């Protein structure tokens, strides 16, 4: 049902360049408290790397488990991750 | 408020090539248990045909009514539909 | 966390050309009753203007506060706005 991927980004000055929604305090989809990518910004690290996709659920940020955290905590994890940011993500597998 | 469309796809080896979310067991939007297209994969049948759109709600798969089913049942309907897959879909009409 | 923007569209004959979802009667995201842009139609005023983005939350339509209204009321506000339609919108700021 899902595919998983490790994606490490080099933040640089352009920034990670994606928007997120979700968290235990405000689920973005049903009761799923996941941190979801809602938008990817042209020129940002995510866009240049090419692997991250809209709707991807971020499960881990470097060593921080963000599978079940508040939106605030997800933001803090992303902010403190530094210049080298390892994302472990989950996405829906397409119907074939 | 809505537009409806019949779209029949020829699966071939590329596959239908779209992701879905939703169902009675896990509504993708509010209490709407609809089966929604969340992504369309380049090279797939859906993309090549061109008619199916992200956010389209699949109401019927061949002769199977998927208006109110579990996600599992929607998947099973799509899997068993064979090579010729008739989708009856609903989408929001745009504000003009 | 958010960015705000004023966007005024000239409706013309092409129409505003965007789809919306949400409202107090049927929240599109969690308990957020916001009116959200779900799609932007090529050739429409929104697309030609270029500023409006999918996921943008419409807070105001000319002088009508649509921050907390039914979907029906949001539609009525957009319909009665005439040819010159001032939208005040909110969107998520991206992670940098
Ligand atoms: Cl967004
Ligand atoms: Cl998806
Ligand atoms: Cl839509």
């Amino acid at each position: 049902e899902f595919e998983f991927e490790e994606i490490t980004l080099e933040r640089g000055n352009s920034g990670l360049g994606f928007s997120i929604a979700g968290g235990t305090d405000n689920p973005h989809i049903g009761d799923d408290p996941g941190i979801f990518i809602t938008k990817i910004i042209p020129g940002g690290a995510a866009a240049e790397d090419g692997r991250l996709r809209v709707n991807d659920c971020i499960l881990r940020v470097n060593e921080v488990d963000v599978s079940e955290v508040s939106h605030s905590k997800a933001v803090e994890a992303l902010k403190e991750a530094g210049s080298i940011v390892r994302l472990y993500v989950r996405r829906r597998r397409p119907i074939l």
